[PDB]
């Protein structure tokens, strides 16, 4: 029981680790869609 | 809180980031996001 959100940003976060640029940048584009509020923290 | 000469790249990156995609800021978030992938960044991304 995820959330779209909740799996939007775990994609995120993973395409960024991983090195997906277009990913990364257009998973980033439909959180922004849904001006979903987040905390990006630094690990 | 950090004031801006103890934030570094990536913290600077990720404040970006976030502010983007809460103000509907499509273009600006890809972007950053992309610059943060490039980097391999190891990033919380968490719901509030």
């Amino acid at each position: 029981n995820l959330t779209e959100r909740e799996e939007l940003a775990g994609s995120l976060a993973r395409a960024i680790a991983g090195g997906d640029e277009k990913g990364a940048a257009q998973v980033a584009a439909v959180l922004a869609q849904h001006r979903v509020a987040l905390s990006v923290q630094l690990q």
